RNA sequence: AAACUUUCAACAACGGAUCUCUUGGUUCUCGCAUCGAUGAAGAACGCAGCGAAAUGCGAUACGUAAUGUGAAUUGCAGAAUUCCGUGAAUCAUCGAAUCUUUGAACGCACAUUGCGCCCCUUGGUAUUCCAGGGGGCAUGCCUGUUUGAGCGUCAUU
């Protein structure tokens, strides 16, 4: 048997896998959402 | 005698009845079987040369691609080469795409546009700090894989 001076039992720790997916989650990835063009619109030409 | 009051007619008011009209309603009959974690129904906020609503659409935003038709759209402006043609159109069809923030709503929260973690990549003299871009992390259950726990228990040292 084992020499166990603690009373309290925890949950043993297991190997955990990275995922290895069988095919893509969308096959396509997007494009920038916000490149420097989306960022500026148009510049306020007001008197002020 | 006037004014005034009342009754009738004409014309003019007030009001919207009547008649006629109808891209709506209602009832009966016939045929068909197709929502959603491959993110539905619903909600919010946005999108047009000039738009508030309705209708349509999602930062590719009154639309993109494809197919058909074969010359419009129309309130104005504009564009014209699009006119014996891979080609006009607020046209039809529709099998390819896009599809903001949400919502059964799924990293944790939500009277907050609040707060984390992981992978790849870029910049800041950086595996540790900060920032940009891309891709991820809910719960119950089933089959399988892998890593384990218990003198529950077998055999052998």
């Amino acid at each position: 048997l084992k020499v166990r001076t603690s009373a309290t039992f925890r949950l043993p720790k297991t190997l955990k896998l990275a995922r290895a997916p069988k095919y893509a989650s969308k096959a396509v990835p997007h494009y920038n959402r916000l490149d420097s063009y989306k960022v500026i619109e148009q510049p306020i030409t007001s008197e002020t």
